[PDB]
């Protein structure tokens, strides 16, 4: 069973214009959030534009289909800008996707703060395409230790079976961010750390499903994607992508690498 797994520099509509109906199981999104200077030739706000790859990641995603949004609740108003909300907002309003759950990452350490409380957190919003969207909870379950877990055995009041599978690991995950040393690194500035991903890829997509990205940043979408044993398809308009994208595979099982939009059909293939 060998994955396949194309990349490109191209912009996010270009790409999706690319991709038939129904043909991405997961799509792991952390946009910008503000519009380029040019784009106000077309548009009067952050939505105007986004509206529109929000539009395509739904026609893209198959009836089991999931998409996981990066976003903070921090907007300050500015035009051309917007956050998580903004984007929930308008899904409310013109999609009929479900929340099927607004996560918390909760990061340990941050910027101090004397004027309010320092900020610790980022969302990710679960969106799934219908009320059938594949969900494998037991491949992100928390095992307890063997001292609880054989504290939890003895108690016939719980069920044996969820006890050895492990714990939700609920909608709030407590996870560090990548720091200046950390070995997974490529330079990227906004660069997410593997685990976040590999959690959103194990539990919301199915082995050899096409997991795709079209704000690819550092390419952490195609690693994670690969030692999961999924497809992946990961673009992103700046250059300085390939050099990212290459820089993960270092980092790395059967797989096959192919550049260019034009391939993109070699990852969608089950
Ligand atoms: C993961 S950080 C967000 C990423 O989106 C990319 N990006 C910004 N605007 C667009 C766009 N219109 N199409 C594709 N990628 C974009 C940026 O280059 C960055 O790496």
């Amino acid at each position: 069973g060998t994955t396949r797994h194309v990349y490109d520099v191209c912009d996010c509509l270009d790409t999706l214009a690319k991709l038939p109906d129904d043909s991405v199981q997961l799509i792991i999104c952390d946009p910008p959030y503000n519009i380029m200077l040019a784009d106000w030739d077309d548009h009067m706000d952050y939505i105007g534009w986004a509206k529109r790859w929000l539009a395509e990641a739904e026609r893209v995603l198959s009836p089991t289909g999931s998409i996981a949004i990066f976003g903070g609740l921090q907007y300050q108003g500015e035009a051309g800008s917007g956050d998580l909300i903004s984007i929930i907002s308008h899904m409310r309003q013109n999609s009929k996707m479900l929340l099927a759950n607004l996560i918390i990452w909760n990061y340990p350490n941050g910027m101090s703060a004397q004027r309010f409380f320092a900020n610790r957190h980022e969302e990710i919003a679960w969106f799934a395409k219908t009320k059938k969207y594949f969900f494998d909870l037991d491949a992100v379950r928390e095992p307890y230790d063997e001292e609880t877990k054989a504290a939890y055995m003895k108690d016939k009041r719980l069920n044996p079976e969820s006890v050895e599978k492990g714990r939700n690991p609920t909608n709030v995950w407590r996870m560090s961010r990548l720091n200046g040393n950390s070995l997974e690194r490529v330079g990227h500035p906004t660069q997410k750390p593997a685990a976040v991903i590999e959690r959103l890829v194990r539990a919301l997509s199915h082995p050899g499903s096409t997991v795709l990205d079209f704000f690819a940043g550092s390419g952490v979408t195609a690693r994670v994607a690969i030692q999961e044993g999924r497809n992946s398809i990961c673009t992103d308009a700046a250059p300085v992508f390939k050099e990212y994208y290459q820089k993960q595979l270092t980092f790395l099982r059967s797989y096959e690498i192919v550049e260019g939009a034009a391939n993109f059909g070699a990852a969608l293939q089950r």
